[PDB]
């Protein structure tokens, strides 16, 4: 029974297949059918393809060797090469047009997902062009959905050599009954069948695919359209800044290019970015998903007056100081939005563009105290019962799976009913002690957000909201002032806290800004809807921020 | 008695001036003189530029504002402005052609090091223009600098209204006799002398920094020239990288754009870099200085295989990945130097470019032992020494500040004779028991080391020595390999281990090698010519690297 996948890159992962650029450019230059793909191969085992795929000369190197060797095919040929032939010109062109062949990947990643153990096993060259960093670039996007990446090049060994199946099965850990091998070479593909192993000829990927799952017996095709890639924590790189002396920030950090600072809001983590981390450094960002001031790793001093917006914004730039960034974008979803409204009105020189999920920016009525605003809202009547130190923490503590499976919840799924909150005496009053999963959230991903609220609780996050009056009055210094830089505003839905409607004034204090809309939707943007948040925030991105 | 120093930014630690800009605008436009200057000032403390300035208002919604007083001006001077006049225009260019002022800032620098409090104390505006990031980039470059920046738009009171010198005062925690105040501005430095502080016209640096060296009894004009600034530990970015079960990569993050990895040598730090880190990032680049495997905060497993090579680099690779980096520069100082070599023969498509201090690049002789090698060049020889588990470990961890005062120190202080170590029988046993501290390195710094040394000793490091016939073997399957991706060599003229000539073949291996050389520079090359290091690796990034 089969427990190993193992597929190639070239004509299998990633699409066309370079074999097929050879025979495209003999057709587009009217030369002899064959040459160039002649050419490639002349010399076989003792070949410079050979030399190359085995890691003996790198692809620069190459270049002359099959220069001499289509000078030589056309010799034979009785054939001229045209003018100005270049095989370094035909072969970026080739490699540049290869793109990942997504439902291959999506089939490989089910199958990792179901257990089995995954493989790249491909014939490659070491790469010194100019342009090499193209292929990094798929190489690592592709890489990282695998168990292990076997690079003939760096095991000086190749296609179809015995000796490199049999280094697949020791690094497979597996005997050759259990193992799938895809191939779209069929001289490849034959040495594998030999030592037993269940091969697919990949020619067109959706009869590769019927083969495929009808092999395994897992559904592989016409599949529910898949969740974005998450986060390990373990795997993740983590920074800390020390941003005062009792006050030190926690993120998690991935990609290259323009710097994306997310924020997080109440009672959540980094990881509540779990799902758009990946996305976002995929398409050419540096992403550093924070740890807001009392969550996780970041430090949670006791004192109220640490949470207010002026220090918790002062901190943030701080952070930014010490990371050596002049400027990041701020995506901001529930207090973090907040956080992110106020980062524009006052560090606009900080931020390069702003974006919150939910949160909508409403300037402070200068006439109204915000105890006063608040009780105007009978949905913000939860925050009256977060005010007393001591009795929403005592709640929220007693048991913390229940808390996280209680909270975090599609908007289908609600066990929680804000409005009586302080009458009732409690946000889990009418909750169960055992809530079911949500269908947002794994088991696995509720006892990670446990382990991350063990460490300080509930008072540093409670204590954001325990600094109204201290908000107000640092956000009437502002009510002059208009958010002139990009901003994007995300509704959703189905949030019955922060309601789409609650945002309807926005333009007359940001009037360039740009909205997203999220259809059945729920207050956990994130996890509820993932892929159209990173629809939207990369479109937004790409657009308006760099 | 002077114990504080307070500085200006327009005019005084910015060069030049934006008031100079409205009468040179005046000047080149053929406008009445004062017209612009007259405009921008219009309405006094009750005017735009006041409510600007106080941070009422950000510089796009003043710009509207500055256009109509400017037509108000031009009307009652009779006269009229230019078909396509612009303030937007004007300020931008102002705003950009504004460099900071080096010698101020050196000023500002010495009185600081001779324990004065320093301070920027300006009257500045929320800047929300496209273009607003290269001032948050000069504000970021100077207020480091700093113990306080102190900006009129945050704490919205304004120069030369009295509560903003009481404010100043307040978080300088002195009296006005103990503070130096410098201005351009005379009606702002008259609030300063009513108080009771030394005031001071700055006109032209020159005279302003004979005045300030003449009150403060510090030497400030015609010093020499000082060292690039260098890294407090304590305000750095730590991060941390999971490459392997057991093991983990630290590493110092600084700045923003193309990654460039720091890889140093033995026995040494991140901190080693102390003096490039802060340029680097300076210069556009995103720095990623290591704690190489076995040092500092990095792991260090006891086995010595852990540290050949082929498994050092695969680490990096590693490194690169879950940081979701396809490539980055690779520079390295003695045993980095040669693991970067090797990054890039193994891994050209992950190297943008490489560089080496004083470690040349000499191929493997595949008709020789490493050890026959060694044994050839009498300087290699307390590489034998190393050998042996244990012998090295117990003496360079028997007294910690004797190991790093002896080893760190310049070409002309010497301490020891590596020719005949193993018949000696030891790296120190003709150096004094309390060497004397090096003109390199101050207590503080070897005590960082001392510091960093005990946690994992000198196994780790040492084992880098310890794989010479497994390094030999994977070397020797590069031997048909060339490095063609950018590349820089940089020999150091005193280094009598790494010596320059060692590096004379290397062309044949890296055809398009380009050089840097220091003249009286020593093993130490970073901390011993730091500032030359700087302009030969800045010059190489932005010519080579991007
Ligand atoms: C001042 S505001 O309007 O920006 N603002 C901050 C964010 C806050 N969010 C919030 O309170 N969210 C929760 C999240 C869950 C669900 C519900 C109750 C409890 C637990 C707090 C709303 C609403 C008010
Ligand atoms: C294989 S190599 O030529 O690249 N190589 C690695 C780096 C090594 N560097 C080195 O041994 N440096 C030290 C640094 C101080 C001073 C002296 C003795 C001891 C302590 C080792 C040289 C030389 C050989």
């Amino acid at each position: 029974t089969l427990r190993a996948a193992v597929f190639d890159l070239d004509g299998v992962l990633a699409l066309p297949a370079v074999f097929g650029v050879l025979g495209r450019t003999e057709e587009a230059l009217a030369l002899p059918r064959g040459l160039l793909n002649d050419a490639f191969q002349k010399g076989g085992p003792e070949g410079a393809t050979t030399r190359l795929m085995k890691g003996e000369i790198t692809l620069s190197q190459w270049i002359p060797l099959m220069e001499e060797n289509c000078r030589k095919c056309s010799e034979t040929a009785k054939v001229c090469l045209p003018k100005n032939f270049s095989i370094k010109e035909i072969f970026d062109k080739a490699i540049s047009a290869r793109k990942i062949n997504r439902p291959m990947l999506q089939a490989a990643l089910m199958l990792r997902k179901k257990g089995f153990t995954t493989a790249i096993l491909t014939n490659t060259w070491l790469d010194d062009r100019a342009e090499r960093d193209g292929l990094a670039q798929l190489m690592c996007e592709l890489k990282m959905h695998f168990d292990f990446l076997i690079e003939s090049c760096q095991v000086g060994m190749v296609k179809p050599e015995p000796q490199i199946y049999k280094f697949l099965l020791d690094t497979l850990k597996a005997s050759p009954s259990e193992v799938v091998f895809l191939d779209d070479i069929g001289a490849n593909l034959k040495p594998a069948r030999d030592l037993g192993m269940v091969t697919i000829l990949v020619q067109d990927t959706d009869t590769a695919l019927k083969e495929l799952e009808k092999v395994t017996g897992i559904q592989l095709l016409n599949t529910p359209a898949p969740l974005p890639t998450s986060c390990n924590p373990s795997d993740m790189s983590h920074g800390y800044v020390t941003v005062k002396p009792r006050v030190r920030l926690h993120f998690v950090e991935l990609g290259s290019g323009p710097a994306v600072c997310l924020c997080h809001g109440f009672p959540e983590s980094w990881y509540s970015w779990r799902y758009q981390i990946p996305a976002l450094a995929q398409a050419g960002y540096r992403v550093l998903a924070m740890d807001m001031k009392g969550y996780g790793e970041s430090s949670a001093p006791p004192e109220i007056e640490e949470y207010c917006m002026e220090v918790l914004c002062k901190e943030m730039v701080t952070f930014l100081d010490k990371l050596g960034l002049s400027q990041a974008v701020f995506i901001g979803h529930d207090w973090g939005g907040m956080l992110v409204w106020y980062m524009a009105l006052f560090y606009p020189e900080r931020v390069r563009a702003v974006a919150s999920l939910n949160t909508p920016f409403i300037p402070a009525n200068p006439n109204m105290s915000p105890l006063e605003s608040i009780k105007a809202n009978p949905v913000f009547d939860y925050q009256l019962y977060f005010q007393e130190p001591g009795v929403a923490e005592a709640e929220l503590e007693q048991n913390l799976s229940r808390t996280f499976k209680s909270l975090f919840r599609a908007s289908d799924e609600s066990v929680l009913s804000m409005h009586k909150v302080c009458e009732a005496g409690g946000l889990f009053v009418n909750s169960p002690e055992e809530p079911s999963l949500s269908r947002m959230v794994t088991e696995e991903e509720i006892q990670f957000y446990v382990q991350q609220f063990k460490k300080s609780g509930f008072r540093g996050p409670l204590n954001w909201y325990r600094n109204m009056e201290r908000n107000w009055k640092w956000a009437c210094k502002s009510l002059g002032r208009k958010i002139l830089i990009p901003a994007l505003m995300v509704t959703a839905e189905k949030d019955f806290v922060l309601v789409p409607q609650m945002s309807q004034h926005m333009e007359d204090w940001i009037p360039h800004l740009k909205r997203g809309h999220i259809e059945d939707c729920g207050h956990w943007t994130q996890m509820d809807k993932p892929t159209e948040v990173n629809q939207i925030l990369i479109k937004w991105l790409d657009s308006d921020a760099r």
